[PDB]
Order: structure tokens, then C-alpha cells, then sequence
């Protein structure tokens, strides 16, 4: 019935890219709410790390992707992680 965490991060991320990857009240209230739902929500933690990342903050990126592979979905792109880790970690 109701919104899924993935569909409250999808509408974050539509408001993120296109409207110069501000992470606006908006876009914070509508993450927090998918992480409510789903603490380890794949489009939203990611969004945050990738956020993080785009604005420098290569810790703060590493954190939220090292957070998000404690996720127990066993569909996680965990590569594409682990890959994008690496290159912040390089950029420290």
C-alpha cells in the first residue's frame, strides 16, 4: 500500500540531481524517511556517500558505503561499493 523507502529515495534523487545537487531540507526529510523505513535503503545511503563524495568529503562517502555493506540483502552491489571506496580512499 504505502510509498516503499526505494520510492521516497527515488523522489530524493530526482530533486538531488536535477536541481544542482543540493541536499536541500527536501531531499534530507525524504532520505531520513526511506532510512526509517529500510536503515540500509541502497538508493538512499547511496545518495548520501555519493553526495559526500561529489562535495569532497571522501571520508564521509567511505563511511556511509561502509555502512551500507552491513546491508544483509544479498542483491547489494557490494563490487560497485567496494569500487567506489577505493577511489575515495585514493582521493584522501
Amino acid at each position: 500500500n504505502a510509498v516503499t523507502a526505494t520510492q521516497l529515495a527515488a523522489k530524493a534523487t530526482t530533486l538531488y540531481y536535477l536541481h544542482k545537487q543540493a541536499m536541500t531540507d527536501e531531499v534530507s526529510l525524504l532520505l531520513e524517511q526511506a532510512l526509517q523505513l529500510e536503515p540500509y535503503n541502497e538508493a538512499a545511503l547511496s545518495l548520501i556517500a555519493n553526495d559526500h563524495f561529489i562535495s569532497f568529503r571522501f571520508q564521509e562517502a567511505i563511511d556511509t558505503w561502509v555502512l551500507l555493506l552491513d546491508s544483509n540483502d544479498p542483491n547489494l552491489d557490494r563490487v560497485t561499493i567496494i569500487e567506489s571506496i577505493n577511489k575515495a580512499k585514493k582521493l584522501m
